[PDB]
């Protein structure tokens, strides 16, 4: 496992929670008490503030209205779950437009997320501060998702654990969100979720780097997967 991560130039830390114990591993442990924007992984956090303030539903489509976005590939509709996996941010900026600065900045300290700051950009917060959190604070969000034990209606976030939902492994089922905060020097990678274990027991996980702008995009995503099949949490099929 450390052997794996000192194969990059990476700066990196991977942590995972069992709902009693935060374990730390990479090249750079003191990144998981540091703060940083948490990018396209606040889209975890909208979609539950969204879903339970009625802003919105997992079934609506969401649809594109001509003007082409930052990637090509969200020049379509999206459900919410759709645009969770695609990490589609005007999708995500309309639903924060929904709900408003006000209401926002209410629920986002209300369940005590990051920082708890948004400021006056309703649909910018997150991507260049003062949004911030820290990945512990990540895994442990992931992981009350996980349980069920989030301050929102049961079936809000199973709803959203739903949108989560990225690969299923004989009875394991592996749910993850990505994000890259580009608008930020330095750049941060994160990849967050938890494996469903065929044995009952869930593990909650952060992955959170520097990232430059010749970094593949998969990459995040390969380490984690690399990580928890040598954590025996996530065996390779
Ligand atoms: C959020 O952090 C930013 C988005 N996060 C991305 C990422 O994690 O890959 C990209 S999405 C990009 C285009 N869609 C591709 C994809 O995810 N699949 C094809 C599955 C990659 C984006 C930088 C967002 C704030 O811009």
């Amino acid at each position: 496992v450390q052997a794996l991560f000192n194969e990059i130039s990476a700066d990196a830390v991977f942590v995972t929670y069992d709902g009693q114990n935060i374990k730390k591993y990479g090249t750079h442990l003191d990144r998981a008490k540091t703060a940083y924007i948490p990018a396209s992984t606040f889209k975890i956090a909208n979609a539950l503030i969204g879903l339970e303030n009625h802003k919105a539903t997992s079934t609506e489509i969401f649809k594109w209205d001509g003007k082409p976005r930052f990637f090509k590939a969200w020049d379509k509709d999206f459900t919410l779950g759709e645009a969770m996996q695609a990490s589609t941010v005007p999708v995500y900026q309309e639903l924060a437009r929904r709900i408003g600065p006000s209401l926002m900045q209410s629920e986002l300290q209300r369940i005590g997320y990051g920082n708890m700051q948004i400021g006056t950009e309703v649909d910018q917060f997150w991507l260049k501060g003062p949004l911030t959190i820290t990945p512990i604070q990540e895994v442990k969000f992931v992981y009350d998702l996980a349980q069920g034990q989030l301050p929102f209606k049961p079936e809000v976030q199973q709803q959203v654990k739903e949108m989560l939902y990225v690969e299923r492994r004989g009875e394991n089922r592996l749910y993850a969100k990505s994000g890259w905060g580009m608008a930020v020097d330095p750049q941060v990678g994160w990849y967050v979720g938890f494996v469903e274990k065929a044995d009952g027991q869930v593990v909650a996980f952060a992955l959170n780097m520097q990232m430059k702008a010749g970094d593949d995009i998969a990459l995040r995503k390969q380490l984690s997967l690399d990580v928890l099949d040598k954590l025996g949490v996530f065996h390779y099929l």
